């Protein structure tokens, strides 16, 4: 059974981290200190549940960053498979930036690379 307002799906909870924005390094603690680490998508019905939960004009950070030279790693250390991803188009292969954002176009819900130091909304998660 979840913590109060953690939403349950399956075998997680998930959290919208909405009350203000704050770095990538700032959402994480967050996270943690509720037990908790940003958000780690292995799966379109993961990516969809989360989605459905979050406001279309604001971004959030996921825990996945570029650990590399585009080596994408997810933070709790499960496999990253491009397979299994949600790149909006040209993502992201436009720039350097480690960090990683879910937000809406007009095309859709995707994820973006940004900047860590940038200051967003997030969704954690812990096993239920």
């Amino acid at each position: 059974s979840c913590p109060k307002d953690w939403k349950p799906f399956v075998s997680h909870c998930y959290f919208i981290l909405n009350d203000s924005k704050a770095s990538w390094n700032e959402s994480e603690e967050k996270c943690s200190h509720m037990g908790a680490h940003l958000v780690v998508i292995h799966s379109q019905a993961e990516q969809d549940f989360i989605t459905s939960n979050l406001n279309t004009s604001a971004g959030y950070f996921i825990g996945l960053l570029d650990a590399g030279q585009r080596q994408w790693r997810w933070i709790d250390q499960t496999p990253y498979n491009k397979s299994a991803t949600f790149w909006h188009k040209g993502e992201p292969n436009q720039d350097w930036e480690r960090c990683v954002i879910i937000n809406h176009k007009t095309t859709g819900w995707g994820w973006n690379d940004i900047p860590c130091k940038d200051e967003h909304n997030s969704v954690c998660q812990v096993k239920k």
